[PDB]
């Protein structure tokens, strides 16, 4: 069993996939991490965060390492990854966190640095791409460097799955209004190519493009361009939640559609349900990748034209990285 | 009738006065009703945290507010029949309180010696009017009308125009809407709305909205056709609305925008942008709705066709400029 | 051991709950009133959006909330005279509704049957308790008892080393302190505070408060010595206090920091740091006032010297703890 | 010279263009250098989160932006020295990057070809002017000069007027402060600054300025004898400082006042309040700096004495307007 794991990219997602790890005291052992910064900066970061408050670990550095409960964590920064010394203290798995290696040719350099697998934080083209408990079953042995899409897409599959295998769907739409991220500009100026993303993210309703469904086929794939969608990304620091808005391939009373999902996130750590009146601060921390809300369930029908909107919560930092890790605990295994 | 009081000097109520200020309207607003002394109604006219400072002057004495130069009465009663609306003869109430949401409430201003009553939201089955899309339907008799919802002004001329170019089969709305004073500043009881009773400006919030529901009162064509709901969220004002739509045709994007682009000529109530606009640029807008075509999605399979259209509104100073054509056109009947 | 009954299960009152159950503490709560239903008490205890879910199990019933299983009797009274405390043999009253800040008010909780108050804000010319500064002058005769303001919880221990250690000659204090729900999420009437009617996500907002006037009550050597007031920004919780010192010594911030490490040292309620945290990583803290030496400052000229201390406090966890401990202490009594 | 251009068109360059305008100035921009296309940066000058739209038409070209139909070039160059400022006759550059703080290295901008530089930064040990304090130190053999922070525009004012009237024996700054683009959108890696890596609409964040230590550069007395800081929030602009000073004289707090309204009076530098405003009410302020007299504060023990004194800023607008006044006499000379 591979238990060495390689962090890249020690952000917002990479320190969670950390604390998460202590959390469920996983045999995965994470003996090294590459960023861009220094070690202090690092144990800085890890310490202190503004979403999840303190590190629930003791948390100290030296000019090469963090110390983190005790056990040391060798501390890179090599802005290309093929020069990642990974061989040093053996990183077998690398969590590819950065943002940019998002494909095969690109996460490869880890290989090539000497790691022997990568699991990718992200969408990442045409690869294997895993949401646990949805399709986590297609893994195998030859899987080498493997996808686990965005926490939209976490978020979207299970409810989208509970509805294929109940009902069909025929054709569907999705928004996510969802928390701001470090892609976003804090304020007023230049962020690539993309005009909102330039928009500062804390003062508006700022529309933003997601793939999660129109590459949903990569984790479902009878619905496989039969979904698109998009994001209102809003003023809240993480919890998100998604909106499927579905013909089915049948007639359906909300208690139904809420019957169904019941029965899909019943022994279930991925996918959870709620009827309580719940908002989206009590989704942080929550340890699903979805959560289904059956108060917001709607049926909208004239004669025989059904329309069926399904609502979901996520963390979209933690509640993602639950699912991340499930994927790497089953990855390490193979 | 040119005499005008407003109950409520709210967020809505204050906005009518600046927008009846800057047309330049022949309407007088002689009295306003509130809960609170002259003082405190002025500070908040002369200083808005979302409009900035108001552009003309304003002073107060122990019973009036002075606004650019003209004395407007102030009352306190918490019951709109004790308004003592004929003391300035005030012939036309601007209902912005939230309190008297229906006819049989609202009656109250009409025993208190008013003629008429504008209700500034949803108010039952009555003349609701959504400026540009149903206000030939507003009469010389008509003594309590509502102007909906902002988002009921957001969604209509949208559905209109998708309902008369490729008719509207079915369909369901989400705005993702700007947090407002029935919200709650720290989690603490919100009368019986759950949701409402949690801290607004931290929080994604779904809370209910008869916009859809009742669009009927608006287009009697769409009645029972549609359904929705709203996600409140930490922006001030400055609101947008998604409906998603089986409609009466196959369609391209294109033709849907160029429709729709079609609607919005020479139309004083309904914008156009196929700029990549964010919230905070609809705030200070004239128009009830602005239609965006960049958001645009045709989802097809097969012989299914799922449309999705998206309009932005100032749900504060936009809803308002709808308001005030509404009373400018109930006025002069 | 003894037996509380909450008067205000709001940011506060439920809060307090939290911590007694955390720490396994000996005090049963047996009543809780507030003015709404227990459904939205359970509600509430159960989402919180600043500490999120409950530890423990909530449910309700139409006069009760049981949580963790032990029943809590709920009652709606907006007159604490009519509060049935001996129903459930409720001595000691913990008063956080803001609405009986006085000794004449809270003597309502005793003729209605309890033996003792406890204040959850600066209640006038009373026993004001700092844990761990001045909680010695707390004895078996004592029935009405005031913890004072987070900001005097913050204030107060920072103020004290400074004294014991170079003497305080004069000083002025401003904190930077996240928004209460004194304040309005919309601009909107708020009593005769202006600046509490301005919406507080979106402002700095400079606001009156008496922990540096009324210090006195904790620090007696420090009567009529301290001024300052609060400037409310867009954060939910987690505030910050400076306070500008002429002390009677002269020093280095070396110097200043290291009495402060020693004031801190065991000391449960007081707690230090040098690294560089922001107003989000104190929030949940187990104290007071945390002292931050990165903020320490020194500016001279000849023999004149200004010392700026800065201490970290979460208005709301933090400050509870507090008053916790004040509790604790005053049911042995 | 009327031939201008921007280097750095982010919020501080872009509103120098829109303030330049608002006052017809007979200065023009000619050409403008950041690190992006023209398509984006007039995306960026039509819509802004904090002043709304453009008051004039935008459109661009692949190498221009055309702005009230006139053709301003647009380059893209990293280091100043490559910008073609000789092309279209660019004299006094107005850099606003952030990157060229000194006088070696805002050279580059006259190694290719222009006169002069006014930095919108604090720069060293260079000529550093605040507008209406110390204008009139500038001389035609100035090349390169400052205007120093907002912070630096709001203190010294207020400052200057303090020494005036009773001096300044010594003094302590803590600014209020607006969040920038040198903070953190989520917590990550900002450079060296640990405080600034964290997410800046979360958290009240330390900061370090020297605008209270580098004071010595406007107002030559005060050498030395000021500090302070700031404590970052979250607002998206608008700012406040606050000064602690002990002054030359023992004074009243009306005394204090009036002889500011005084240093105030037909100054368009340096604004006054006596009204109970916030934040978002100076947003778009033409002064500098706008004194604020319901916060003034005299704490007194005996001979010592403590004076606060509280000015509020627009950080991007106001600093702006002080700039352009700065600008437009560097000019002439
Ligand atoms: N934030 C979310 O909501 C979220 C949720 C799910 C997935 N993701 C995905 O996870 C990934 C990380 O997101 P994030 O929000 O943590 O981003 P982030 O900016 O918080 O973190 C990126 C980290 O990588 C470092 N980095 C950047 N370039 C690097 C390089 N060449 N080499 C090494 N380190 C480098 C940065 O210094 C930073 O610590 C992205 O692909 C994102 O799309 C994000
Ligand atoms: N804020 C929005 O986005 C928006 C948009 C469109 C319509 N509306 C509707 O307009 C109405 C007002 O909304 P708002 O945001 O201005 O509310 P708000 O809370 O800002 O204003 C309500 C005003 O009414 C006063 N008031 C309350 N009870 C009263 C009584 N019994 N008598 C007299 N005055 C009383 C309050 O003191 C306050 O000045 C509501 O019906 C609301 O649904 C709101
Ligand atoms: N930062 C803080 O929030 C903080 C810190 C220290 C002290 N305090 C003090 O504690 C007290 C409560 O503050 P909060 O933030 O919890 O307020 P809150 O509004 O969150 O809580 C008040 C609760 O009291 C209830 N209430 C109001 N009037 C009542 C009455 N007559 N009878 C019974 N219940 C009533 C409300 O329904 C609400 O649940 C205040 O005096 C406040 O100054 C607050
Ligand atoms: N924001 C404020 O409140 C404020 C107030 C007073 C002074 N200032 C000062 O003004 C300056 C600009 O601040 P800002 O808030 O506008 O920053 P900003 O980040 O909005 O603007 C910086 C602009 O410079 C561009 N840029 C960066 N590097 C460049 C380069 N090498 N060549 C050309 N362009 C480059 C960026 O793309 C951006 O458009 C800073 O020096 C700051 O200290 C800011
Ligand atoms: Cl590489
Ligand atoms: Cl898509
Ligand atoms: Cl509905
Ligand atoms: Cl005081
Ligand atoms: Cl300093």
């Amino acid at each position: 069993s591979m238990s060495k794991v390689g962090i890249n990219g020690f952000g917002r997602i990479g320190r969670l996939v950390l604390r998460r790890l202590l959390e469920v005291k996983s045999n995965i052992d994470v003996v090294a991490i590459n960023d861009l910064t220094s070690p202090k900066i690092l144990a800085y970061l890890l310490k202190h965060d503004s979403n999840y408050g303190p590190f629930p670990w003791s948390v100290d550095f030296t000019e090469d390492s963090l110390i983190v409960d005790g056990k040391s964590i060798a501390v890179y920064a090599e802005k290309e990854a093929k020069n990642i010394p990974w061989k040093a203290k053996g990183a077998e798995i690398i969590v590819e966190c950065t943002g940019f290696y998002t494909s095969a040719e690109k996460s490869q350099a880890h290989l090539d640095a000497g790691a022997k697998k990568v699991l990718i934080s992200a969408p990442a083209g045409e690869m294997k791409t895993i949401v646990y408990n949805v399709n986590d079953d297609t893994l195998d042995g030859n899987d080498t460097i493997v996808s686990v899409a965005s926490a939209t897409t976490n978020c979207l599959a299970p409810m989208a799955k509970a509805l294929h295998d109940s009902f069909g769907i025929e054709v569907g739409t999705m928004t996510t209004i969802h928390a701001y991220t470090g892609t976003q500009s804090l304020v007023d100026g230049p962020r690539g190519k993309d005009l909102r993303a330039s928009r500062a993210a804390a003062e508006n309703i700022i529309p933003h493009t997601t793939g999660a469904a129109k590459a949903i086929g990569l984790v479902i794939p009878e619905l496989s361009g039969k979904l698109k969608g998009h994001a209102q990304r809003v003023p809240v620091k993480t919890g998100s939640v998604t909106e499927l808005v579905s013909i089915l391939g049948k007639k359906v009373t909300a208690e139904e559609v809420n019957n169904a999902l019941k029965q899909a996130t019943t022994n279930n750590e991925s996918f959870g349900y709620t009827d309580e009146e719940i908002v989206s601060s009590d989704i942080i921390g929550s340890h699903f990748g979805s959560v289904f809300d059956a108060t917001q369930t709607e049926i909208t029908a004239v004669g025989d034209l059904q329309l069926v909107k399904t609502v979901a919560w996520y963390d979209n930092e933690y509640g993602f990285v639950t699912q991340l890790i499930r994927t790497l605990e089953k990855f390490a295994k193979l």
